[PDB]
């Protein structure tokens, strides 16, 4: 029941109008961005703040598993974003 999750999103609307809570691990990284799968859909981050004056090793920026903080959804294009200043507990919660 993979595919039937698609329709069964529609209850996640209601969700993310509190703010709900997510947890999906990165698995693409693309130029800025960062794509994590979060019980199938999938997000993506902003690289404002993910890469900027690097001082040490940088790895963890691929292969991350930590939580994420829903701030808006654009269903117009079908997927969901996460927040920016969300990125504050997932570099280390």
């Amino acid at each position: 029941e993979k595919a039937k999750r698609h329709e069964a999103w529609i209850t996640l609307e209601k969700a993310y109008e509190d703010a709900e809570t997510v947890t999906g691990v990165i698995n693409g990284k693309v130029k800025g961005g960062f794509t994590v799968e979060l019980n199938g859909i999938r997000a993506f981050l902003p690289g404002s703040l993910v890469d900027v004056r690097p001082v040490r090793d940088t790895l963890h920026l691929e292969g991350k598993e930590l939580e994420f903080k829903v701030i808006k959804l654009d269903q117009k294009r079908n997927n969901v974003v996460v927040s920016r200043r969300a990125v504050i507990e997932s570099e280390n919660s």
